[PDB]
């Protein structure tokens, strides 16, 4: 048993567009504290991934660039996160002149460029 739920806590748009193409974005309760591990679970759950590695894939988030003005995502970098992060509070508290906030959930990179 746990007691929880309480308030509103926040929100977070996992559009994931890569591990799910059919589904569009995703949203789950999310809070101030929670990690990634946890939303990555709750995130695969959504999209009907109730069965694969959650410790394989990560909360990557993707920042727009200093030097964008004409489409989306233009040429964004994204960068994967620890692990205990806060994709929640990290966008909270997150500058929009950095450029928009986003978290995909995709697999990360475990030593190296190019897992293969």
């Amino acid at each position: 048993g746990s007691s929880g739920s309480s308030g509103s806590g926040g929100t977070l748009r996992i559009y994931a567009d890569s591990l799910k193409p059919n589904i569009p974005y995703k949203t789950i309760l999310l809070s101030t504290t929670d990690t990634a591990d946890f939303a990555v679970a709750e995130s695969l759950e959504k999209y009907g991934l109730e069965k694969e590695n959650p410790k394989d894939y990560c909360i990557a988030r993707v920042m727009l660039p200093p030097g964008a003005q004409h489409s989306d995502e233009r040429g964004a970098k994204e960068i994967i996160l620890d692990d205990d992060e806060c994709p929640l509070q990290i966008f909270r508290e997150w500058p929009s002149d950095k450029g928009i906030l986003v978290f995909q959930l995709k697999r990360r990179p475990p030593s190296g460029p190019s897992s293969g």
